[PDB]
């Protein structure tokens, strides 16, 4: 069972480092992880300033189409539309592929829902004219609530995301199980399984924590629903998980 799973899994990540001080050398590093004996990642993941490194990086060991990902309003996600969509802007032109991008989770909470909204919307527009695809964090582990979970779902998904995605990674609780199954069936209720995607991100450790995830996704949807337009995993540690379950 596992060792199926894995091979899905592997293919779905979204290869991530993210730290205050991260550097060239590890981002490179991060780059030659993802190419594997037994698939590349869907992508990398990692702060704007190392898209350039990276993406030379990847042709120059011969896979070119990793996608590079990012982050904006991160980890925060403060509700200054004006920075947001500047950081946004920032990123597609350091050459990103996809911007993920933290909802105003907080102002939420407070009560505007209104502002998540024009946020990832601006975004998109953004991200839609330079064919960039947007992820929305709505940091489920914050949110907490059930209720704000499938708020800021929905949301994020009416102002245009490309993806639902659970976590920073930067706060106490990032992806659950419980948490992502109420995600995914905020697409199923909507009815936009076709072009939204999920991903559980932070948290996800080992190939059994993988196989959980998925189980979720093939139940709802299908498996065939699961790809890399559909589906990816933010995480780190787990690459080396999926690999051992797989013999490597």
């Amino acid at each position: 069972d596992l060792k199926a799973s894995s091979l899905r899994a592997l293919k779905l990540m979204d290869l991530t480092t993210l730290n205050d001080d991260d550097t060239d050398e590890k981002v490179i590093a991060l780059c030659h992880q993802a190419k594997t004996p037994v698939g590349n990642t869907a992508a990398i993941c990692i702060y704007p300033r190392f898209i350039p490194i990276a993406r030379e990086t990847l042709k120059e060991q011969g896979t070119p189409e990793i996608r590079i990902a990012t982050v904006t309003n991160f980890p925060h996600g403060n509700d200054d539309i004006d920075i947001a969509l500047a950081e946004t802007r920032a990123a597609i032109a350091w050459g990103a592929d996809e911007v993920d991008v933290v909802f105003p989770y907080r102002a939420l909470m407070a009560g505007n829902e209104q502002v998540g909204f024009d946020l990832v919307k601006a975004c998109k527009e953004a991200c839609a004219a330079a064919n960039v695809l947007l992820k929305v964090i709505i940091e489920t582990g914050e949110l907490k609530d059930e209720a704000l979970i499938r708020k800021a779902s929905e949301i994020s998904i009416k102002a245009g995301a490309d993806f639902i995605k659970t976590s920073t990674g930067k706060v106490a609780v990032n992806a659950t199980p419980e948490s992502a199954r109420i995600m995914m069936e905020v697409i199923r209720d909507m009815g936009v399984e076709k072009t939204v995607g999920f991903k559980p991100a932070g948290g996800v450790r080992t190939a059994e924590d993988a196989q959980k995830y998925l189980a979720i996704a093939d139940e709802l949807f299908g498996a065939d629903w699961a790809d890399a337009r559909h589906y990816r995993f933010g995480a780190s540690s787990l690459l080396a998980s999926l690999l051992k379950a797989l013999g490597h």
